[PDB]
């Protein structure tokens, strides 16, 4: 009965139905796919790739001081997925009291596919982000809306005994979990942390710094997939989103695709135009031309 066996019926042996051949490209990573974040110059530092964005089955921590915006960073996530997901909905766990009606309806978000879970303690989020996705997890791959969600925020949550103590051992327990369920599910999570239990949350870790909206210096300060230290500019727009090329110019330059001669760029044709003049319109010089090549030097910089 038992001759020489293929690595197909090897796989087939453990009854797994997901096992697979690398070959067949159908592995749980082959197929969790991207969140556009809505920028170009963000998606690079995350996934080397300005048109990828955020792992769609992963866990992504942002940190910052307080007050520098955080909260507005993942709703402009948020926005760029409830447009780009016309029936998807964002799930956010909210550990402090900001967010409103009138805060996501100014900011273009959906608040018909906004929901928000009040949680005070690492066991109320756990089970209370179980209890759906144990639930999205039953349903047929093909009844299931896209979903994301958003923890605000892991260092405000305390303990059910707090409420020094345990927290380090039931945020390490939460997170193995939920890492493992939101990663079959297929849901990404934002997590942000005010900085002055990350290290269980997730692998890549990114700092905000500051310095239409809000510029922040982004920092890939613990990447799987970006080299550490790593540095964009992302633009926070008062209308919501994440802005689409804001930091990209800085990005053209080091590029070589935008040469600096004087108090402007030149182009390949040799065009030269002062950076607010791109910037006042880059639909026209940011074409499918200029983006690639832009792309081809950000795996360069952002992978090595």
């Amino acid at each position: 009965h038992h001759g020489s066996t293929s690595i197909t019926d090897f796989l087939r042996l453990t009854g797994n139905e997901f096992a697979s051949v690398a070959q067949d490209g159908v592995t749980a990573g082959d197929i969790s796919g991207w969140v556009d974040s809505g920028s170009y110059a963000f998606n690079a530092l995350l996934s080397g790739d300005i048109y990828k964005g955020f792992p769609g089955n992963k866990i992504v921590v942002i940190g910052a001081d307080p007050s520098t915006g955080k909260t507005f960073f993942a709703l402009g996530a948020a926005k760029n997925f409830l447009e780009q997901n016309k029936d998807g909905i964002v799930i956010c766990f909210e550990s402090e009291s900001a967010i409103t009606k009138n805060m996501l309806v100014e900011r273009g978000i959906d608040v018909k596919r906004f929901g928000v879970v009040p949680v005070s303690t690492v066991q109320q989020f756990k089970t209370q982000a179980l209890r759906i996705v144990d639930n999205y997890e039953k349903q047929p791959k093909n009844e299931r809306q896209p979903v994301l969600f958003i923890l605000d925020s892991l260092g405000m949550l305390s303990t059910d005994k707090e409420m020094r103590d345990t927290r380090a051992q039931l945020i390490k327990a939460a997170f193995r979990v939920l890492t493992l369920k939101l990663g079959r599910a297929g849901i990404p999570m934002i997590v942000t942390n005010h900085v002055y239990g990350a290290v269980y949350a997730s692998s890549t870790i990114l700092t905000l710094s500051k310095a239409t909206g809000v510029i922040v210096t982004v920092t890939a300060t613990k990447s799987r997939l970006t080299k550490e230290n790593s540095k964009i500019k992302c633009l926070i727009r008062y209308d919501g989103g994440l802005d689409r090329y804001y930091g990209m110019l800085e990005l053209a330059e080091e590029a070589g695709v935008f040469k600096k001669v004087s108090t402007r760029f030149e182009l390949e044709d040799g065009t030269k135009l002062f950076g607010k003049t791109i910037m006042e319109n880059p639909e026209k010089y940011f074409t499918n031309d200029i983006l690639e090549r832009i792309n081809d030097y950000v795996k360069r910089k952002f992978c090595y």
